[PDB]
């Protein structure tokens, strides 16, 4: 019970689609965030942070959930 | 390229509230299913799998994008 840092430091400033995302991950505040961040993993096998300060974020992870819904 | 099973093969059949939530898990059909499903971690550092097949479930995920929003 020293320092922690959130999960995600840092943000994506680049809208995208879906097509990308195969897994969502999203982490509210904990012991070490205050706060609630929206995690997400591409295919690729690779992982950003999206901020959902962004209006494009709520889209494309809103599209996310319809998507792996209707599937 | 053999055999592959989903990451949930099986469900939870006792409806909770996400005050037990702390952090979400969504996948999509992937190389292991072909369908969607919902993932989620307790606190207490645990990992089950929700069924988007019942009502329940759609309201108890609901809350906590809402709370994890909200905060």
């Amino acid at each position: 019970a020293k320092e922690l840092r959130c999960q995600c430091i840092k943000t994506y400033s680049k809208p995208f689609h879906p097509k990308f995302i195969k897994e969502l991950r999203v982490i509210e505040s904990g012991p070490h965030c205050a706060n609630t961040e929206i995690i997400v993993k591409l295919s690729d096998g690779r992982e950003l942070c999206l901020d959902p300060k962004e209006n494009w974020v709520q889209r494309v992870v809103e599209k996310f959930l319809k998507r792996a819904e209707n599937s």
